[PDB]
């Protein structure tokens, strides 16, 4: 049991221990789209690169690329796209990504600045007499209404095909309490967003993938996709116990690299699973 192993690494102090082993056994595969020169704009940071055999591709001939990856958890029945904070050249790929994938929910981790740099374009309108038209992918974005909390604002935007005058409705989930350093001090508040997600038929099967992402698409967004498949599968499993959170976030690291930053976010994403465990036991 996971909260035993916890008090173990705890007490000795060897999460940096536990984090290298995952580190050293974590699959490796060709990223050959993302190092193409054309796709150097494309990318937030030169070493994170979705794999080619779980990347997006976008509909459009010209150029099908955007640093984004599909986690698909076969027994949770879950799927994931997790992806890097848009850039001000991609905001249109990615509103692209979210319609052609048909999904309902993106889950933001990041505030637009933090430790005074940019870590995100600001993607949605601030005001819902502002729409966004982008116009590389033909597509507009409305600000409908706007929730705001004290750990986390909801948003409902309306995008329209132009092409086609469709339109979707798409829920915005922010989590704006994540501090600028280290991970927060107690999983309460994470939790709570992460069952605001769930009650809003965002990770439901009746929908594509949730979008996921923070400035990178693996830190803070790595901690969301463990926590929920290991909730899942505790739900799930005739045996609660026999859930490794360490076996999951491998299986996930298959389909992207570097999920989970460091010793900190992965204590981080033990507590917030056995925490989570009593809500749900
Ligand atoms: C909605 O359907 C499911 C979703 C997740 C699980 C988890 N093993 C089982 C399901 O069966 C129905």
């Amino acid at each position: 049991e996971m909260e035993k192993e916890f008090e173990q690494i705890d007490k000795s102090g060897s999460w940096a221990a536990i984090y290298q082993d995952i580190r050293h056994e974590a699959s490796d595969f060709p990223s050959r789209v993302a190092k193409l020169p054309k796709n150097k704009n494309r990318n937030r940071y030169r070493d994170v690169s979705p794999f080619d055999h779980s990347r997006i591709k976008l509909h459009q001939e010209d150029n099908d690329y955007i640093n984004a990856s599909l986690i698909k958890m076969e027994e949770a029945q879950r799927s994931y796209i997790l992806t890097q904070g848009p850039l001000p050249n991609t905001v249109g790929h990615f509103w692209e990504m979210v319609w052609e994938q048909k999904s309902r929910g993106v889950v933001m981790l990041n505030r637009v600045m933090e430790k005074g740099s940019l870590k995100c374009a600001q993607y949605w309108p601030q005001k819902e007499e502002k729409e966004m038209i982008f116009e590389d992918t033909n597509l507009k974005l409305t600000l409908i209404s706007e929730d705001i909390k004290s750990y986390y604002t909801v948003r409902q935007l309306e995008l329209e095909n132009l092409t086609t005058q469709e339109t979707r409705e798409i829920l915005h989930f922010h989590y704006t309490t994540w501090p600028d350093f280290g991970v927060p001090e107690s999983p309460a508040s994470f939790l709570n967003f992460l069952f605001k997600v769930r009650e809003s038929g965002s990770l439901s099967p009746e929908h594509g993938p949730v979008v996921v992402h923070c400035s990178a698409g693996i830190g803070r967004s790595g901690t969301f996709c463990l926590a929920d498949t290991c909730l899942l599968l505790m739900d799930k499993r005739k045996d609660p116990s026999s859930v490794d959170i360490k076996k999951v976030l491998l299986e996930m690291r298959k389909f992207r690299m570097g999920l989970i930053q460091t010793a900190d976010q992965l204590r981080f994403s033990y507590l917030a699973v056995i925490e989570g465990a009593k809500f749900i036991m």
